[PDB]
């Protein structure tokens, strides 16, 4: 775990990718009414069983508490699925890659009341993702440390078995910023501008944190998630 | 500008501090009574003028457009009001530091409906920042930065201009992860630890965007910034 080296977390990383759902509609019925938000709906309840299992596999992750587990994907699950649905658009200017089968462009956001503002969030987010050039390497990373960030600020515990694993937490993170540095080391970048582009990828985790919110005002989820963990 | 000095941007920043306000409260008069949102309402209204006089000299930012100025301060004012109570509330376990007369514990927030899960959620961070021993000069760079990011992925538009000026927002915010970096350079912390430590720091702006976004739905802006500004 904390003794994993840098290309081992790529490598366990990259392995433990989740697969590329497709969203269930009906090819041949008129789009003008297939319901927008059911069909995308449906689509992230579904990738959601996925990512528990993605998760799982996280370096560390699962040496925590399954109460503590729960509390990290509750808090992190949207901006997971943001995150993801970004990287996959990133080739796709102008259009969302929601699934192979269900790409979307601005106005078709339109469809409901607000969505074209998260749409266009979201576009944006992708198009910097072009303007930097992530590496599939660099994605995986940040959706880890997305994992194990977004909800370690509130635990709301002071308990020594709450130290231990706010600890644990930011040691594996700390892993994850190691790793992250290598590759762009390897990349060939210098060190301030390595430093400058972790910092970059960093920061655009709060806009991510950002466009969750919006999503979550616009859209128990801890016993549905309790449930999928305790295997 | 982004010919500044690391040592040079720390001076600067550290000299366009904002003064310390105090609540305009009657000390005579029974407190079970004074209205607690009012009073923080009033307060935060006045920092926002000091605010943009801040703002205006933080290196860079005059540089922008007037619009895009707006745009920024319009995205962050929130954040930037927060990261400065967790800042002044550091020293204060379990209590909120609002004003220097205004020193609030968890209990108090449970005046208004929903305002202590806020409050906790602060002191959350006002303890992660205990347990980095944040220093005044990191503090400083990351509300800079908080102020330039915040609104950079949501200016909507890839006219000639708002290319350059994005452009330009990253290219300030570079120079100040450098500086960040120096800091912790001189301090001591080996390379490994500068990385660690940066992204430490960054991670937590996640959970300020975040409060932020809770405190915006609890609670035109642009018009009044617009006004401050445009002198
Ligand atoms: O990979 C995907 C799949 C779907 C989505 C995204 C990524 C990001 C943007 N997005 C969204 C969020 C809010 C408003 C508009 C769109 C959709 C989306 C996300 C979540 C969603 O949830 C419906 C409720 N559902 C109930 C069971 C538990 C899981 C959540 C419904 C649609
Ligand atoms: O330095 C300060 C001063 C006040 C506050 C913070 C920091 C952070 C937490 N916080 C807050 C935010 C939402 C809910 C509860 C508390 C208060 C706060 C923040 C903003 C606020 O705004 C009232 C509306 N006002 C109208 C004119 C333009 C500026 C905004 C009223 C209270």
């Amino acid at each position: 775990a904390l003794s994993l080296t840098a290309d081992q977390m790529v490598s366990a990383l990259l392995d433990a990718e989740p697969p590329i759902l497709y969203s269930e509609y009906d090819p041949t019925r008129p789009f003008s009414e297939a319901s927008m938000m059911g069909l995308l709906t449906n689509l992230a309840d579904r990738e959601l069983v996925h990512m528990i299992n993605w998760a799982k596999r996280v370096p560390g992750f699962v040496d925590l508490t399954l109460h503590d587990q729960v509390h990290l994907l509750e808090s992190a699950w949207l901006e997971i699925l943001m995150i993801g649905l970004v990287w996959r658009s990133m080739e796709h200017p102008g259009k969302l890659l929601f699934a192979p089968n269900l790409l979307l462009d601005r106005n078709q956001g339109k469809s409901v009341e607000g969505m074209v503002e998260i749409f266009d969030m979201l576009l944006a987010t992708s198009s910097r993702f072009r303007m930097m050039n992530l590496q599939g390497e660099e994605f995986v990373c940040l959706k880890s440390i997305i994992l194990l960030n977004s909800g370690v600020y509130t635990f709301l515990s002071s308990t020594l078995k709450s130290l231990e694993e706010k600890d644990h937490i930011h040691r594996v993170l700390d892993k994850i910023t190691d790793t992250l540095i290598h590759l762009m080391a390897k990349a060939g970048l210098t060190l301030q501008q390595q430093h400058q582009r972790l910092a970059q990828l960093l920061l655009i985790l709060s806009h991510i944190r950002h466009m969750s919110n919006k999503g979550m005002e616009h859209l128990p989820l801890y016993d549905l998630l309790l449930e999928m963990l305790d295997a």
